[PDB]
């Protein structure tokens, strides 16, 4: 059987791409950043064609637009791998439908996200971080980061919030992990029935037992004046478990990397507390991790500065690479905790911007403060070469960050 004896380069290159840096963009993001226009063709896992949005102005165009729909069980949304055949087939949460249908879901839910309530949680979030920093600084003069402090912490409080008795964290936690990180579909699918069979059965101990948090509240009203599904409320309450432990975690572990690579800027962060909040919102932008969360199909053919997207055609917008446009964040691959780094896309735009973005930035700066006041010799433990970045295809993130500091 002959094979491929031409040149290979390609104008719709595979995508997604793994980062071989945690803050920098795979070399194939870099050439999408620089290519000029808003859109690029792409080659999903199937050999599928899909569109890229690499650019920030038009990220946010297209974000907003309605004819872009978010229903992931469209046959036409983009599937990145085969794991997402999943979501396909299962019930939807509200970050995958439309308007008008999303908004009187996720009105079922802001109630437990308003400023006021992420500032009423500034105590409980501080105690979670400083118990699970007493924990690990006392076990051993080295610990992995991620099991010991990023993922418990997030963990405990998005529990909190949501009624989900943390005694159970080690079965949801491996599932929360084996759904985001899964590969293929059957490893998918049986991390989701494993996490909604656990949350059938919390649903009825409520309606027998009224119960605390989200999910009890949701059962006691929603639920019981039939204005959401038994269904959805399972679908509702695993999208926001998951996203409560995997987003944070991930921006924990990454951010200490990406700190510890830029000394002088963690060394000016630590000298001046009031910059947190800023370093945040950059680091926010600078790493990016949630580009999986940007599929669209387009319902009806959009225009966009001479390129046409058509009906049935996917859209992913990757906001990793809108947050490097250069006309909005001069030297965009530059970590700059002193830059503007205000309207960023590391949460999306629009009627689907992260729901749980202020409770992020809440424990983000209270994580990164913990650690310059009760940690301020922490390193790495290893070489950042040896470190395992996931694939493109998820959260972006570490699943392992040996570190070290100075002993009691
Ligand atoms: C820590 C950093 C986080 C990042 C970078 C992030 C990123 C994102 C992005 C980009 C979207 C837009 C999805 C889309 O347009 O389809 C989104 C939506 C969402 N996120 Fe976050 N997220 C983070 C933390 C959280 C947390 C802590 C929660 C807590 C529950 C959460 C819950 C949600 C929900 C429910 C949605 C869907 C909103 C909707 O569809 O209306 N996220 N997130
Ligand atoms: O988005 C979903 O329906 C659930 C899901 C499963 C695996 C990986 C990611 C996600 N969602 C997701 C998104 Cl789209 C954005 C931020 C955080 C999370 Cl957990």
């Amino acid at each position: 059987t002959d094979t491929a004896t031409t040149p290979q380069t390609t104008d719709a290159p595979a995508f997604p791409s793994n980062r071989s840096c945690p803050y920098q963009l795979p070399d194939g993001y870099a050439q999408l950043r620089d290519t000029p226009g808003p859109l690029h063709r792409v080659t999903l896992y199937d050999g599928r064609q899909a569109w890229v949005v690499t650019k920030h102005e038009a990220a946010r165009k297209l974000l907003g637009d309605p004819r872009l729909s978010s229903n992931r069980t469209d046959d036409n949304f983009p599937a990145t791998s085969p794991a997402f055949e999943a979501v396909r087939e299962s019930p939807q949460a509200f970050i995958g439908l439309d308007p008008p249908e999303h908004g009187t879901r996720r009105r079922m839910t802001i109630s437990e996200f308003t400023v006021k309530r992420i500032k009423g949680m500034r105590p409980e979030v501080e105690e979670v971080v400083h118990g699970f920093l007493d924990e690990m600084l006392a076990a051993g003069p080295t610990a992995d980061l991620v099991s010991q402090f990023a993922l418990p912490v997030p963990s405990m409080v998005i529990c909190r919030l949501l009624g989900v008795p943390y005694a159970d964290h080690e079965f949801f936690q491996d599932a929360s992990k084996r759904l985001v990180q899964s590969t293929d579909a059957q490893s998918a699918l049986t991390a989701r029935n494993d996490l909604a069979g656990y949350l059938d059965g919390l649903i009825t101990q409520f309606q027998t037992e009224p119960g605390a948090g989200l999910v009890g509240a949701l059962v006691a009203d929603q639920l019981a004046n039939g204005e959401i599904d038994r269904e959805e409320l399972i679908s509702t309450a695993m999208l926001l478990l998951i996203a409560g432990h995997e987003t944070t975690a991930s921006m924990t572990s990454l951010s200490v990397i990406t700190l510890l690579d830029h000394p002088e800027q963690y060394a000016a962060l630590r000298a001046d507390r009031s910059l947190v909040p800023g370093a945040v919102e950059e680091l926010l932008r600078y790493l990016a991790i949630a580009d999986i969360a940007g599929g669209r199909v387009a319902t009806a053919d959009i225009e966009v500065e001479g390129q046409l997207i058509r009906a049935g055609e996917g859209v992913i917008v990757v906001n990793s690479i809108a947050n490097r446009d250069g006309t909005v964040y001069e030297d965009p691959d530059a970590l700059d905790i002193h830059r503007s780094a205000r309207h960023h896309l590391a949460f999306g735009f629009g009627v689907h911007q992260c729901l749980g973005q202020n409770l992020a930035r809440l424990e983000l700066e209270v994580i990164l403060n913990a650690l310059m006041d009760r940690v301020p010799t922490l390193r790495l433990a290893v070489p950042v070469e040896q470190l395992v970045l996931r694939p493109g295809t998820t959260i972006q993130g570490v699943n392992e960050l040996p570190v070290t500091w100075h002993h009691h």
